[PDB]
């Protein structure tokens, strides 16, 4: 059994290692989506792995740093690609949500990335 | 491998009986639930599919109609109708009539869900 | 003219008391209700908006909390909690605090809803 | 008239709001996947069966689209206060001269928040 | 006023016969069409609605079944099956059976549609 | 680490081997969605597995054959089910994008197929 919860955040970023003309090298932004996936045993009394409210509360500090912010200013996100961001979120969240099994980030509606700790 | 999926939505009430005193989910409420039935297997050389979606619909229909426009807590097995219990419950009803079923996902909201895989 | 809109979703149970005896909507059930609040007015040349989304949210919050994770039929005025009655009821609750309110949309499902404009 | 055609475009951009109080999160540098709906109202041509060709709407909007997409809005003349409202009006002022039948511009900063400008 | 609406999707093929040679829309293709029917009228104080969605569905069903899993150009009146032509045709089929019909919207794609008010 | 990109195309098709009168046997169409998934090592400098634009560029010829077309006329798609289409897309794209790890095709909003080689 796997549980997941989606969050949207509104942020700016730019990619520093792309060619001079490359549109993503310009200052821009996205309505980012991030899905946190957790895997574990469901408790027979509560009937869940954990409460969505506790997941929200555990993610909030990391969420607050991402939302309505410029990502490049955050340590670790100097090259804030989808891939880099997905792993960065794992690194922030995994220590406080041990059951975390994947982080998906969507940069746009049609484009995204899934990281699992590999 | 090849996997096929079909999504269904149903409109239902429920309440969580085993949450702390104030918890909002402990009150009588409801959701537009989404369920995805995932099936895995060999695709037939002639039909070009694993199963006919109409077979899947027909097999799921009795379970679907018990869930849709209903109060889930009245259904035996769903006395604690969390997304996790519900996904397993749907698996337990559907697996016997859809042997190739490989997962059941339920979403209570647009942003929150559960996947169950028979383990 | 310029119109601003903001969507909220709430998770609630309801049942319709005045449908024929077998009607599925007469059963206790629920929805992920979406409400859109429309605001029509002059754009302030300093702020560059008609109203801050954050202020609209703050103004709506009390009404939102009465609806979300609740059973609608127990709320005074929502004894017949159709989309149309709900849209008017929301208007009546919100208009005093949001005088520029120009419409309330309520969607019960992804494919079904109504719009009230104050008449 | 009777018939209104519309076409949606999405662009990825940064902005910040200069005239919000110090704390306000929209005053910080951020961004959105902006959506813009262009609405055209006019007589449907008996021969083509349309009001306008979407290809011509694309080409007429392209120069304005390219200025918005993957850009920082505040650097664009006229968008020093790049609210939804200001943006929708600004788009209207750029596009209306090249698309005379333009009847409305909608911009959504998020999937739940936007506005409509009608001239 | 109060306006009610209901959305349906149908899966159909079409092609546009009066576009220049080579135009992609002149080729045989298809869409997941979406049609919204809007109804405007007084809310009945007993039912608390303008009409039952079931009455609307049943009124539209015959037209829906002509459109769904069909090739539109073979339908009389849809020889030039643009969004605009299709919306008006639907209106012309449905208005006699749904007198309170106030608008028909058709979307060919997620990003493109039209609204007809006869 | 897995990267994905979605594309939509507007196409007609019909299923030739379904029973008499079956709706899917009639000429019809869909707004098809296709998701290309690629799995691989992220480069330490670029910070990606590949540029979305190279993937877009690699799929374009195949995309061009699918979009605003009748699928049955394309060799390999004479029985254009979701399952057949997903495998066909994989066979076109895999040789050009060797890190490709899955292809999902959604025929409708609520129905689709995932193929993994
Ligand atoms: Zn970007
Ligand atoms: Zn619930
Ligand atoms: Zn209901
Ligand atoms: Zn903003
Ligand atoms: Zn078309
Ligand atoms: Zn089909």
């Amino acid at each position: 059994t796997t549980l997941f919860k989606d969050f949207t955040f509104e942020a700016a970023h730019r990619l520093p290692h792309v060619p001079e003309g490359h549109k993503c090298g310009r200052l821009h932004g996205h309505s980012f989506m991030v899905r946190l996936e957790i895997t574990g045993e469901v408790d027979p009394h509560t009937g869940w792995i954990i409460d969505f409210a506790e997941l929200k509360a555990a993610f909030k500090p990391t969420y607050e740093r991402l939302d309505h912010h410029y990502l490049n200013d955050i340590p670790g996100l100097e090259n804030p690609t989808s891939e880099v961001l997905a792993k960065w979120i794992w690194d922030q969240v995994k220590p406080v949500v041990p059951l975390l099994s994947a982080v998906m980030v969507k940069e746009t509606c049609t484009a995204g990335c899934i990281y699992r700790g590999e």
